RNA sequence: AUCGCUGUGAAGAUGCAGUGUAUCCGCGGCUAGACGGAAAGACCCCGUGAACCUUUACUGUAGCUUUGCACUGGACUUUG
């Protein structure tokens, strides 16, 4: 009943809608800016904003490969 | 207009009966009677009366506790 839109989760789709239990739609897939509610007010507005999300979400493993690159120098002193 | 006695009597009499005493009226005292006064007996019984206490009386119930379903999610496994 959610309009997934992240992938790199343990089951997190894009594209499929899944019927899933009450209490993980409330309180982490809609707070998050993960998911909507299957509601038909914006419904033909995600078919208008389907080549605005292939931007960010292709750097997001991009922006996670120089970044990775720092955290396994082990460099802190205690 | 308020005596004793002995009987009688709702069964212990100033008042009935019979009979003895006894002029009229205070005051001071004493308490034997007036089943003296005081409190619609406290004991006892009664009431299909009450109240409050008790419990292993009856019926409940606050509280405590058990599980089901909500709030309440994912993710692998032991497991059917």
């Amino acid at each position: 009943e959610v309009i997934l839109l992240e992938k790199v989760a343990n089951l997190g789709n894009l594209g499929d809608k899944v019927n899933i239990k009450g209490g993980y739609a409330r309180n982490f897939l809609l707070p998050q800016g993960k998911a909507t509610v299957a509601t038909a007010e914006n419904v033909a507005a995600f078919e208008a904003r389907r080549a605005e999300l292939e931007k960010a979400a292709a750097e997001k493993k991009a922006a996670a490969e120089a970044r990775a690159a720092q955290l396994s120098e082990l460099v802190v002193t205690l």
